[PDB]
């Protein structure tokens, strides 16, 4: 299309928020996604869960799942049937979404209004949305290996990489994961599930002392890593990845203690890269100590401009400024980036929750600034919480094995009391 | 009497105020502003302050606070200009209307309203903060008694020109603190008026020379010594260590063994900008620059502009910067009051900034100018000196040289990487590289 009143760029889980957000604010909207995935807009978490634990042999194909309360569904947000073409978006009765996928905006010109795809193309907008998301971090030391190590190398976030992935486990015999976070933690135990019904070996390394090290405090992130090894799992923590070559056809990882690894496929999971590469020929101004695009309490970069999801360094009117990298934050962001595309001017405020399951039998829920370096407080009986402190006040929430109660969470964070006894407030979580 | 509602409000009236307020008027011949200043005086320009009215030949300047450039007065306009803010949303066609002695206390960013320190209650449908900063204090004169404080000036308003110039008058020993533009003009100017009056001006800081943060070492040292020339006793590398009163004079101690008696002190040393809004409006502060953080359109929200010396903002071409200059806040105040009219447009064309240690002495500059950067001086009694970063003009400082910053604001926008600065200065007319 030539002209299109609300330009979504990226087709990911905050464009489509702000699409529908977008609508039901406006009910005529004209709203154009374009998306360099040949994918329609879908939800990621469960290309590391749920689709890993599916009784369908099908299921690479149909991308279908079935959730907590037993409810079959897919990946995408919605069917394409949802979505009208994008020729037919200036002409549509009542207009609608569409989504240009496999084109990618490679300039922005602000001060025309203005995008380039890199078929050409060229696009004019009355507002628009960055929504470009980012690329999972490579290491150095794979950077510096030759191609036979990369190419045995899988950067996971899309759904071709849960297919390839997915080929590969049942390809090989042993499979590496490099990376304690959440995205390593949870690669482990979907294939070391995967891996019992033939054998096969999953190894996990990362340097710290145990999963979610950066994350969840000691006590906690060693007992998950007994869990994660109870599915399966050979976990090596205190693991800095020095090089990596392959010797007779096999990978060899060598540490900088010393140890060494082999191993036939390498998963990296160490953090993402926002994709904040049009900032350049937009002059939009990127934040050095979060990275991404920064922009005010109301996600607004420029007069037309916004931006959510992961590449958005916002102002947290009450936690400061901040970059966040989670599927209800790219819902809560991208929702509110539509209405304030279309007048809302309202700032972050209801905050978004992160979730993560490690196993059936692990399952934890978070809030706000969650960071193992910041003071914690956890409260236990299996089952438990954990608060994060900051000038005497709650400013985050790790919930374990407690669900249903996020809302309970939302409302300390916001009401900023200075609790004087933190055992009483756990009783807010059935904790006794 | 405030009116209870305003379309356009402007916090402060300062330059950055009144510049945007004549900016919105032009846009919208309609526009009903509302400018709250806590100063007793309309908007008025300062730099006169620390020079013009000093070089006066009428002995009336004090009263009149008039200057000749053509002959003006340091007020924007005459009362005549403004509308009262009673009749402010009734006269037709409104005005600019100025509230003074009234100050914003509180900022109601999700109710678009304000609270006065009296208790009322304004709702604006656009708002500009425009509250500029506060003179710095030293913490020398901080911890010393009443009577140092008492015999101590912060340099910035009417009130302080015309209660140092009665001080010049009657005592025989002024000692300025601080080096900066500030400081040497002031200490021309009690010089040139020394000199008349037989009385001593002396001006101390820690740098090597006059300037030692913004010019070179050869350019700051020349600098010294016009200043020295205009009667000024100079005391480079000076750290004040504390200040007390002995024998109804000051007495100033300095790190070193050093030791100055003063009869009065006059501190020019930098600028605390004025956010004490952020709190309640919930507005970013930047760590870095301080002020208000605002993006390139010079916006915080989405009714709610950051102008003037209070504006951390984003220079699409220079970074993120907060520039104190009085052209600043006249090029930011205007924008800010374009794209509160709906001009959603960008700081792009940069400001400049000037000064006049005497009739002898005239700088101009543009851009990042900070000593700390690699430069580059060519001269000819004039020059000009650039500030390089990344291989690229970044700033330009022209010494004795008129008439040519449009030459200057091109320099830096082309953003070239110049094989030889030499022909570049052959733009300025120089035809000794430094
Ligand atoms: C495997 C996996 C599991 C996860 N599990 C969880 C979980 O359990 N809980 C949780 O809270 N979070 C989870 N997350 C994080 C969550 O998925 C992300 O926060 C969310 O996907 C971010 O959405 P987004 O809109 O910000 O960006 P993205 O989802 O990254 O979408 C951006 C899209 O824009 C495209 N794009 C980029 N640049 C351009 C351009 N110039 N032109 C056009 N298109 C462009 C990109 O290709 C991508 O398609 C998981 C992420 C992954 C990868
Ligand atoms: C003596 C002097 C000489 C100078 N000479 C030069 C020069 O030669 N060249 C040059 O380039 N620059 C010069 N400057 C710098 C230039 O004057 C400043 O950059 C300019 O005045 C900045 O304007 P501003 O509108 O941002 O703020 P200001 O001029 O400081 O105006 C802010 C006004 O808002 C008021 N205010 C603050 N908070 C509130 C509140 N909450 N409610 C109501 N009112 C409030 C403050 O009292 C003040 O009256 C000089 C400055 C001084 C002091
Ligand atoms: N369970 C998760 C919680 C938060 N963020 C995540 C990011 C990735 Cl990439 C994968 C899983 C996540
Ligand atoms: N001549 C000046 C140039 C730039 N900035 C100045 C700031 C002050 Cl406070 C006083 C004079 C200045």
């Amino acid at each position: 299309p030539s002209h299109v009143p609300f330009l979504l760029i990226g087709g990911g889980t905050a464009a489509f928020a702000a699409a529908r957000s977008i609508r039901a604010r406006d009910p005529g909207a004209r709203v154009l996604i374009v998306s360099e995935d040949p994918e329609l807009p879908y939800m990621r978490p469960p290309l590391s869960k749920e689709l890993w634990f599916s009784d369908d042999p099908n299921v690479t194909k149909t991308l279908r799942f079935k959730q907590a309360n037993g409810k079959e569904r897919s990946i995408y947000f919605q069917p394409p049937s949802f979505y009208v073409s994008a020729q037919d978006l200036p002409h549509i009765e009542n207009g609608g979404v569409a989504v240009l996928t496999g084109k990618k905006v490679v300039q922005l010109d602000v001060r025309d209004n203005m995008v380039k795809l890199n078929d050409g193309s060229q696009i004019t907008y009355e507002k628009c949305l960055i929504a470009t998301g980012g690329t999972p971090r490579s290491l150095s030391a794979i950077d510096r290996a030759g191609a036979e190590v990369k190419s045995r190398t899988t950067l996971f976030r899309k759904i071709g990489d849960f297919r390839s992935l997915e080929k590969i486990s049942r390809e090989v015999k042993s499979i590496t994961i490099i990376g304690g976070g959440f995205l390593g933690s949870e690669l482990a135990c979907a294939l070391g599930r995967k891996a019992r019904a033939l054998g096969t070996e999953v190894i996990q390394l990362f340097p710290e002392k145990g999963n979610m090290g950066k994350i969840l405090p000691e006590y906690l992130s060693n007992w998950t890593m007994e869990k994660v090894r109870r599915e399966g799992v050979k976990v090596m923590p205190n693991a800095i990845v020095q090089s990596v070559g392959v010797s007779s056809g096999k990978l060899l990882i060598k540490l900088k203690d010393g140890r060494k690894v082999e191993t036939d496929h390498i998963v990296a999971a160490v953090g993402l890269e926002p994709n904040v590469e049009l900032a350049k020929t937009g002059g939009l101004e990127i934040d050095s100590d979060f990275g991404g695009f920064r922009v005010n309490a109301e996600l607004q970069a420029r007069s037309n401009i916004w931006v959510a999801g992961d590449a958005a360094c916002f102002y947290d009117i009450k936690l400061g400024r901040r970059r966040v990298e989670h599927h209800d934050h790219a819902v809560v962001s991208g929702r509110l980036a539509g209405e304030n595309m279309t007048g809302a001017a309202k700032p972050y405020w209801h905050q978004s929750m992160f979730w993560s399951d490690l196993g059936p039998d692990v399952g934890y829920e978070a809030i706000g600034l969650v960071d193992s370096s910041l003071p914690t407080v956890g409260v236990f009986a299996g089952k438990g919480v954990i608060f994060y402190l900051r000038d005497k006040v709650v400013v985050g929430i790790v919930l374990w094995n407690i669900f249903n109660r996020m809302p309970i969470a939302r409302k300390i964070i916001k009401d900023g009391e200075q609790h004087e006894d933190l055992n009483e407030v756990a009783k807010l979580f059935n904790i006794h």
